[PDB]
């Protein structure tokens, strides 16, 4: 069963939708939890956005050269949610503020009568939903928000390198130790020195709660966007008088923006059925 009783005259109807795109290298695992409460004057839906966004980190030689090689990597991950229904309002979302901690763990609590809150380090609520994601060396913040939308940016922040502390904008970030190699991968730091968000990808965990005016319409559409913004780091071999060789990085910041996989979902407030309307 996917209907749980949260109190007297209150229940949560649970539904899940799963979609993947080889085109974008994204998996969207969406949880739709319908809040059915007699003591609450509105229809409510808790959306838990999970899945996977591949880093799509690629290493390649620069043109017809042997001494310039490149690394294309995700500077920022994009997580967005929007609605086109005038009768639907975005009431809350998690995370709400700029957060730089390695693990982002937050809880949304629900109490009968339409009361929504956030839990610390515990329950006691009638119903609750929890987010958990790792963002090592990255920072999360809300880029854009209103009553119909919320957009997050999980961007490169601070790194501990062999040359000391580096920002996500440092041109020498990720530059390797093998200038005489012919493999573009060797011009860049090994995977054990790369954060998971660069070597593998991102495992999102985001929450958004929407309120629908009762009887205003049976259906509502939601667009969920998962993607990334790519940077290109070029590592040129040098050359010094003494004879020793080293690598030097130059950067094309925001070389490939909004490499996003957008899925349009249809929700039925009466039957609690989910339909995938379309995608890209």
């Amino acid at each position: 069963n996917n209907i749980e009783n949260i109190g007297d005259g209150a229940e949560v109807v649970k539904r899940t939708e799963d979609t993947s795109s080889d085109k974008w290298g994204v998996t969207q695992n969406i949880q739709f939890d319908f809040v059915k409460d007699k003591k609450y004057n509105k229809d409510a839906l808790i959306l838990k956005m999970q899945g996977f966004i591949n880093s799509k980190t690629t290493y390649y030689n620069y043109k017809n050269t042997d001494h310039i090689k490149a690394m294309r990597w995700p500077f920022q991950y994009n997580i967005g949610l929007k609605t086109n229904d005038p009768n639907v309002d975005l009431i809350n979302y998690l995370p709400k503020n700029k957060i730089d901690s390695v693990n982002v763990s937050q809880t949304l609590g629900y109490n009968i009568g339409g009361n929504f809150n956030s839990g610390p380090s515990n329950g006691s609520f009638n119903y609750s939903k929890t987010i958990s994601y790792n963002q090592q060396n990255y920072i999360s913040e809300v880029e854009h928000q209103n009553s119909k939308s919320v957009q997050w940016g999980i961007k490169a922040n601070s790194f501990i390198t062999s040359l000391g502390k580096m920002s996500g904008h440092d041109p020498n970030l990720f530059v390797g130790y093998k200038p005489y190699s012919q493999n573009p991968r060797d011009y860049f730091v090994p995977d054990n020195e790369l954060p998971p968000l660069v070597h593998s990808g991102f495992n999102p965990s985001f929450i958004a709660t929407v309120s629908h005016e009762k009887g205003s319409g049976d259906t509502s559409e939601f667009e969920i966007t998962y993607g990334r913004n790519m940077d290109v780091t070029h590592a040129t071999r040098r050359t010094t008088h003494y004879g020793a060789s080293y690598l030097e990085g130059s950067r094309i910041h925001n070389a490939f923006v909004n490499r996003n996989y957008t899925v349009k979902y249809e929700v039925n407030w009466k039957t609690h059925e989910i339909k995938v309307k379309g995608h890209n």
